[PDB]
């Protein structure tokens, strides 16, 4: 099935178009995926100059179909299953006591390149807050406890999950993630039951690249982990 497209290393591109507060931007991404490791390896630059919202803020929006499914677990992986026709990632962030995100996004294959062409749009943002005033430390994190579940009445995927970024000098800027994905295709796909999802997130600098840009590093892999201890007396 579509999960087969994803055996080996993948090529990668990723293109968003931004409005903020109507402050418009363009983020291009170019990179590989290896879901054998859900290991993913991208770098984006911004095509549009200084982006007007810190680069973490923009991580979960700018490819779940390389999530590393354990091999019992690949009967549930509805992502690689939309696969080539793909799916419709589509997401509403509600950034606590600030403005929101809404995106959506079309993830498929063009070729042999996955391709993630997302729209996103800002509302009601403060101008001083911690979105638009860049008062976010540029780093990614680990989160382990994001629940997918089966939206059967659109025969895809919804979650829900916050994600935490870190504020400069200290504290925490909320960015709660509303999820759905519905196939783009008419083929069956594998509606999954309820799972877990883990990711890991490194964000640096490439010391060549003049644009703004962030050198993306994630591996993501996808139950209920607990007693894990019990098999050891």
């Amino acid at each position: 099935k579509g999960e087969e497209l994803f055996t080996g290393v993948v090529p990668i591109l990723v293109e968003l178009d931004g409005d903020v507060n109507g402050h418009k931007f363009s983020v291009s991404g170019e990179g590989e995926g290896d879901a054998t490791y859900g290991k993913l390896t991208l770098k984006f630059i911004s095509t549009t100059g200084k982006l007007p919202v810190p680069w973490p803020t923009l991580v979960t929006t700018l490819v779940q179909c390389f999530a590393r499914y354990p091999d019992h677990m690949k009967r549930h992986d509805f992502f690689k299953s939309a696969m080539p026709e793909g799916y419709v990632q589509e997401r509403t962030i509600f950034f606590k006591d600030d403005g929101n995100y809404k995106t959506r996004a079309e993830v498929k294959f063009e070729g042999d390149t996955l391709v993630n062409r997302i729209e996103l749009k800002g509302i009601d943002f403060k101008e001083d807050g911690n979105i638009l005033g860049h008062k976010l430390e540029y780093n990614g994190g680990c989160e382990d406890n994001v629940y997918i579940t089966a939206d059967k009445q659109k025969n895809g995927i919804k979650a829900n999950f916050k994600i935490r970024h870190n504020i400069e000098d200290g504290g925490v800027q909320l960015a709660d993630h509303y999820q759905q994905n519905t196939p783009i295709g008419d083929g069956p796909v594998l509606l999954p039951d309820n799972h877990y999802l883990s990711t890991c997130s490194k964000l640096s600098k490439d010391p060549n690249e003049k644009r703004d840009h962030m050198v993306f590093l994630e591996f993501v892999t996808a139950g209920i982990t607990l007693g894990m201890d019990e098999l050891y007396k």
